[PDB]
């Protein structure tokens, strides 16, 4: 199990030849695995940080990948927000932290990155293509513990808006604040959504402005729109385009008639800019000049990195869990692929194949997968066994309420065939499964983590 500091997944191809090289030939899995915090892992190391250290990376300190969205419509504003994911990545390296803190930058209309999974966030908001601030957003974080109805999920509060000159030590500010206020007894109680909702966030918010030496202005207007990444050619500035490649389950592995790691080898060595890894588990081969696109595209096409799947596969996730997870409890990555071949199905029957649902499955309550802000989550219990929870919604705002527990796959289809079928028929115009779901009074809506997760 290693994993790399990699702030807002870029990495370059020189980096990628590296991590490329050891996968192959220095653990037993041989491969090479994205994982949904823009950041990449072994699985089954038999030093690591030479081979790190030399390319100019390095292995994490309760802190966790900084995340930033990566692959924004205004292309132009990449550039400044991953410099800040950099820098507060950089600042916020070794205080202790009581638990794990997880911290983003966001660039509107975009949330791939999950902001309300993470502890601090930062909203980018630009004027005239030029970043001047952003949005503070603190207290999220999905970890539940099974029956444990003092655990939940929880999204991240708006605190206010910071100039851009105040964001260091705005982030310093929280992270420590949490530390100091962190339940000192309980680690199962010593993360930021926790401490937010036993002191309160007026009272947090307040501390953070004194240890800063600010004060918040009103929050400034942004909008989600989506998460999923954008799959296929995107035009970026100049004469530069983005090829973001699909990889299920970010596994990345030569299989049988797809040689998905030999083909980003190939891609790796003649390609100008770099890799973009994205919290969707996937690859983005960035800044390819027009006149290159046929080349990348020859090689992605060739070795299987290109193959069609429909919008649900893209809108899929699941987390590692086993065979290398050992709080694993049921599978995740194993079961995704057929369980989406069935779910497809599904879709196809109601006239829906066009169609997608966010949908994750976590492994374990620890919540990996993400599946506390899916439309349909699936948390494992036991061997074959989920909690079905439902009425996430499409911009990741909302935590699903647990809907049919400890039950099967079979189980599970037979439940999503019914609603499915509801939604085809019954949705409004361009309405969400989730939001769907909570309309038609399947589900009631999760108001208020804190108080009303559980039934
Ligand atoms: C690889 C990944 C899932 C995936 O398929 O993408 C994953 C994998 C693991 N996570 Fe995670 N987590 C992954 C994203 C997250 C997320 C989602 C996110 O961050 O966007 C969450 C939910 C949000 C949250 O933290 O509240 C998450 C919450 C946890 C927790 C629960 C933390 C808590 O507050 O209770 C644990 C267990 C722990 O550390 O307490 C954990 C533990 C683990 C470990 C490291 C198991 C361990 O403790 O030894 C898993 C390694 C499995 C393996 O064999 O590789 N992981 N994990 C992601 C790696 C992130 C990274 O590179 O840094
Ligand atoms: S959610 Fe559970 S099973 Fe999945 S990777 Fe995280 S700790 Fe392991
Ligand atoms: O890697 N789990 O946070
Ligand atoms: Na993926």
């Amino acid at each position: 199990l290693l994993r790399c500091r990699l702030p807002g997944g870029v990495i370059t191809t020189k980096q990628w030849q590296a991590i490329d090289k050891f996968a192959g030939e220095n653990t037993i899995y041989g491969s090479i695995r994205l994982t949904n915090r823009q950041t990449f892992q072994f699985h089954g190391i038999l030093p690591v940080h030479q081979m790190l250290h030399s390319v100019g990376l390095d292995a994490l300190d309760m802190n966790r990948n900084v995340l930033c969205t990566s692959n924004p419509y205004e292309s132009q504003l990449h550039a400044e927000a991953y410099e800040w994911a950099k820098k507060i990545s950089e600042h916020l390296l070794p205080t202790y932290l009581p638990r794990k803190f997880k911290t983003t930058v966001v660039i509107p209309p975009q949330n791939d990155i999950d902001l309300h999974a993470n502890d601090m966030n930062f909203v980018a908001i630009a004027e005239n293509g030029k970043l001047v601030g952003f949005n503070l957003l603190v207290g999220g974080g999905l970890s539940i513990e099974h029956g444990n109805k003092k655990t939940y999920a929880r999204t991240a509060s708006e605190f206010g808006y910071l100039p851009l000159e105040h964001t260091l030590a705005v982030a310093e500010a929280v992270v420590t604040t949490q530390r100091d206020w962190g339940n000192r007894t309980d680690r199962k109680n010593a993360k930021t959504k926790y401490t937010l909702e036993r002191v309160g966030v007026e009272t947090f918010k307040a501390e953070v402005e004194r240890r800063a030496g600010i004060k918040f202005e009103p929050i400034r207007p942004y909008e989600f729109t989506g998460r999923g990444d954008r799959i296929g050619w995107v035009k970026g500035i100049d004469d530069n385009w983005h090829l973001t490649l699909f990889i299920e389950n970010g596994r990345i592995l030569d299989y049988p008639a797809r040689p998905l790691k030999t083909g980003l080898l190939e891609i790796a060595k003649i390609h100008k800019g770099d890799f973009r890894i994205t919290a969707n588990q996937n690859l983005i081969i960035a800044g390819v000049p027009e006149s290159e696109k046929a080349k990348i595209e020859k090689i992605a096409k060739e070795s299987g990195l290109m193959n069609a799947v429909t919008p649900q596969r893209e809108n899929s996730m699941a987390c590692v869990s086993f065979p290398t997870c050992p709080l694993a409890m049921a599978e995740a990555e194993r079961f995704l692929p057929s369980f989406i071949d069935n779910i497809d199905n599904l879709m196809a029957k109601h006239g829906v194949s066009d169609e997608h649902i966010v949908m994750r499955v976590t492994g374990c309550p620890n919540g990996c997968g993400r599946a506390m802000l899916a439309e349909v989550g699936l948390v494992g219990k036991a061997p074959g066994r989920y909690n079905l929870h439902l009425g996430g919604n499409r911009i990741g705002t909302r935590i699903p309420r647990m809907y049919k527990e400890n039950i099967t796959e079979p189980e599970i289809l037979a439940s999503l065939d019914e609603l499915i079928g509801r939604w085809a028929k019954e949705r409004e115009a361009g309405e969400g499964f989730g939001d769907f779901t909570v309309r038609a009074g399947i589900i009631r809506p999760v108001l208020d983590p804190a108080r009303d997760l559980w039934d």
